[PDB]
């Protein structure tokens, strides 16, 4: 490594929380120079008909992969990036001056997170992409340094991001598990096989989604549910919290003290034993009503959010998953988003979600072992994946924790 060694992240070479550096003042502000013939632009994902959007969609479709290609649609990208509070300058493009060919992208979105006894606005950096031909032209560190600069100028000094590769020391590692829905489609596409043991017909039967015990009262969310949903999440995070009740109701607001190395030191917290954290949520996204409205909605072939209503019009449960269309043949993959099971078991809620994914033409359903999802995927028909997702936080200390301690899902 000739870049990551110079950033405030935990290195491959503890048991406490808080900022790595409180450097409100001493960070670079001059926009970074690009190689001759390249220029930055703010990517206009606000107008779905724009040229910026076509170029971004094309760049990502052709080049965002470590075959098969994911195919983030334009509606998906607008949902995942034009979020409440988004800055125009956090959607960063690079183009060749002569041809106007988009050859790079990086994005950040603003989120609210709780980390142990602190709460803060932070950023999520995602969709880092360099045209296949310009790789090993050391362009990615520049996109990273530039998004960093644009985030710090908003007085945000931390970030969360994921990766397949191991870079520095991640605070947790998520593992994907996979539920097969459309056997025939996955078989013909070579994504799965027929166990030499059994026949195609039995394989299909083995992977059917059991629909012989159905939970009444689930329906898609609507805008007017947003306050009930906001409270539902607050109560879920209350139940699973890793701090006392008093700390939960009096979280250290880092936005208010991040301007001062004196005051910011308030955010440091030692941990007696890492096992004290066992199976509680330590870090998660926090949603206000505006956030709920945007994220927990329903957009065909992008995001599906169902709630359970009781006979008093009170929302008691929620499942949600997003959808990414892939091409090798068109394959639609659902991903588990956020799920709250209160009046049924988590397996039962997931069963209902899996049926809804099948009804939305999804061919498989992917779930990380985050939060409590291991209650679902242990001793089930889920198959463990090989894809392992490393979670990182920039400029904060988080002990290495189990994925069940993590309530953050990236797109
Ligand atoms: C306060 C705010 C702070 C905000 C900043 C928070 C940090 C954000 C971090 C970004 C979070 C990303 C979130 C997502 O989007 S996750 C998905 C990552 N993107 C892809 O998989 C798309 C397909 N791949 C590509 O487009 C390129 O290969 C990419 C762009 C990935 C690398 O480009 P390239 O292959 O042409 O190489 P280079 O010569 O230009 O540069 C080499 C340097 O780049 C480091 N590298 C390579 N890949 C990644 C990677 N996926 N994360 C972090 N670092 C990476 C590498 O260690 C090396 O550094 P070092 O070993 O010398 O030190």
């Amino acid at each position: 490594h000739k870049f990551w060694n110079t950033q405030p992240v935990v290195q491959n070479d503890e048991y406490s929380f808080g900022p790595i550096e409180i450097e409100p003042d001493s960070f670079r502000k001059e926009i970074y120079k690009l190689p001759d013939g390249f220029s930055w632009f703010d990517c206009n994902l606000w107008d779905i008909e724009s040229q910026d959007f076509e170029d971004t969609y094309q760049l990502l479709k052709d080049h965002y992969v470590e075959q098969f290609r994911f195919n983030y649609s334009k509606e998906f990208l607008r949902w995942a990036l034009c979020v409440p509070g988004q800055k125009k300058n956090w959607l960063v493009g690079v183009r060749v001056n002569e041809t106007k060919k988009m050859v790079g992208f990086i994005s950040a979105i603003p989120i609210k997170v709780r980390i142990h006894n602190c709460i803060m606005n932070t950023s999520v950096v995602n969709f880092l992409c360099v045209h296949k031909k310009l790789r090993s032209k050391r362009l990615a560190p520049v996109l990273i340094k530039e998004i960093t600069r644009r985030i710090r100028c908003e007085k945000i000094f931390q970030s969360i991001y994921t990766c397949g590769k191991n870079i520095t020391k991640p605070f947790t590692i998520g593992t994907y598990w996979h539920r097969i829905i459309n056997v025939k489609k996955l078989l013909e596409a070579g994504f799965i096989g027929i166990p030499r043991n059994m026949t195609m017909s039995s394989l299909i039967k083995y992977h059917r989604i059991p629909a012989d015990k159905r939970i009444e009262g689930f329906r898609p969310s609507v805008d007017s549910d947003a306050e009930q949903i906001c409270k539902l999440f607050e109560n879920y995070f209350m139940k699973y919290k890793d701090v006392s009740n008093e700390t939960m109701n009096n979280l250290i607001n880092y936005d208010e003290i991040n301007h001062s190395a004196a005051l910011g030191k308030q955010a440091y917290m030692k941990l007696d034993k890492i096992e004290d954290l066992q199976d509680k949520i330590t870090i998660h996204q926090c949603f206000n009503v505006e956030d709920v409205k945007h994220y927990f909605t329903n957009i065909d072939k992008v995001i599906v959010t169902y709630v359970r209503e009781n006979k008093n019009k009170e929302i008691t449960d929620l499942f949600s998953f997003f959808i990414i269309e892939s091409t090798v043949p068109t394959i639609n993959i659902a991903y588990s988003y956020f799920n709250i099971a209160n009046t049924c078991s988590l397996k039962e809620l997931f069963n209902e979600m899996l049926i809804t994914a099948k009804n939305n033409n999804c061919d498989a359903f992917n779930t990380l072992d985050l939060m409590q999802n291991l209650q679902v995927i242990q001793d089930s028909k889920f198959i463990i994946g090989t894809g392992r997702l490393r979670y990182y936080v920039f400029n904060w200390k988080i002990p290495q924790i189990s994925p069940s301690n993590v309530g953050i899902i990236l797109f």
